[PDB]
């Protein structure tokens, strides 16, 4: 029992992080068989890329591995990302995949600052596309992930803070997650909305820990339920979002249009003073995946 | 900028997990040169475990180090832990110690099924000895853990669960945190304080994060706070907690007593629908050696 907002273990991730320094910039790589992938803008001196990188020399790139150098021999642009061609495969490359994800879900990230990890949290990419992250000067070219037995999908790397202090960034592709570039200009989030299956399923992860005190004689229908929904910036429910809280739903034995009814009146009451899973506020950063993973027993390696 | 629930990055402890198995028990061990540290309560059939301990032979316990069988050559008990001596030394063995931490003080979970780690959290030691963990049936010999440059901190392993959902544990030397034994006994987690401290280096953590709407004009003496601190059950402060908030003090350039101002209103009043660091009640999970690491850039590797 307990219920805790994990990562997954970074190992695997760790050793792939290498120092990127071309000009004055100092960055973070991700080195996977022969490659460094990193953010665009650590190329020198309003920006046309393209024009910027052909001026540049593979001699400019100064890559780190440790205490080692990596000589590199070809580079290339990504969208956003740049790819740096070494003449040393990794021999730490973990079996990978680059995967886009959708807002709603979640993943790991493990800050670096001058290609060394620091720390290691859990993630939701929000309904705007920014991710509520925990960065500092230097850590650019941090990543996100998952792990899936042993298999490591990477989905995020980072770029910028934006000026609300969230955090924007591309998938591995070096296509940016959201309406954000990668150049100076006064652009801003958007509006947020609360992640409603997600809240759903932390829920039904709060009644599998004997928190049950917000459950209730009540049901709802999925439309009434939603006009409450979006009065209270919340996403709408799909019948996809209820069928995949279909397991968590058996495990207890509450239907999910019953825990929608317990979210109605949360929504509707506050919680007056109580808690759940040792929080004030309904929390949206749990699929319904880490419910179950959590709560069942799967491993990875 | 942000700020979140952030736990070491985990490969160096990752590298010693292991898969213990001795009777139809199985848990998780710790491989560090050529001891395997594991729970003595995987000795087979209330309980004398130095009785049953000297009825055991090396060829009974089976170590998994992931597809590799490691031959035991000899085995004792310390404390509470059994120390299980294999022929082969780690070579992943990072350099480490065994410390024992205190109440207040926080570190990283890596949590483990069948010698193979699931997830990794952060933890504080609670004032009475337990852990808000997270974790299932077979997670017994999963460590908690501290990095400092290059070297890991051991101090936590995982031994059971208690009936209000805690856990509870010992260091590395096998000596319980808090009153528990391992054996089946009525045992309970004795009434929690909350970290008074670790509330103020959090809110010092949103200072520095934006977040000051808690912030006042009144001040305090150490005396008339810790009056209102017992009234809420929150740890005294002493004049050492004091003195080791002085660097966030100078950073935001709010004076300690201050800052106590505010936590007392803030316990008084309640926060009135207002959030800070996207919680709704006051964290007490954030050392001032957490807040100091994750908002000026130290790493570790």
């Amino acid at each position: 029992s307990g219920f805790r907002k994990m990562a997954f273990p970074s190992g695997k991730v760790e050793g792939c992080m290498v120092q990127v320094t071309c000009g004055t910039t100092t960055l973070n790589g991700l080195w996977l068989d022969d490659v460094v992938y990193c953010p665009r803008h650590v190329i020198c001196t309003n920006p046309n890329y393209e024009d910027l990188l052909i001026r540049k020399s593979n001699h400019n790139f100064l890559v780190q591995a440790g205490n080692v150098q990596l000589r590199v021999i070809g580079h290339s642009m990504q969208n956003c990302v740049l790819k740096l061609k070494v003449d040393t495969a990794n021999p730490k490359t973990p079996k990978y995949k680059f995967v886009r994800i959708q807002p709603g879900q979640t993943f790991s990230v493990l800050a670096c600052y001058n290609g060394s990890p620091s720390g290691v949290y859990q993630c939701a990419m929000r309904p705007n596309f920014t991710i509520k992250g925990s960065f500092l000067n230097g850590s650019c070219g941090s990543v996100g992930f998952n792990i899936d037995y042993d298999c490591v999908s990477f989905c995020y790397m980072h770029h910028m803070e934006l000026p609300t202090g969230v955090h924007a960034g591309t998938d591995l592709e070096g296509n940016f997650y959201g309406p954000f570039v990668d150049r100076q200009t006064a652009q801003a989030a958007g509006t947020d909305t609360t992640i409603t299956v997600n809240v759903l399923a932390w829920l039904y992860a709060a009644v599998i820990n004997g928190d049950r005190w917000f459950l209730n004689r009540f049901t709802t229908t999925l439309n009434d339920f939603n006009l409450v929904a979006m009065k209270y910036n919340y996403e709408p429910l799909t019948q996809d979002h209820v069928d995949i809280l279909g397991p968590l739903s058996a495990q207890t034995g509450i239907a999910v249009l019953d825990m929608c009814a317990s979210l109605k009146e949360l929504l509707q009451n506050g919680m007056n003073g109580r808690t759940i899973l040792g929080s004030a506020l309904l929390e949206d950063e749990f699929t319904p995946f880490d419910v179950v993973r959590q709560c069942s027993g799967v491993t990875f390696q």
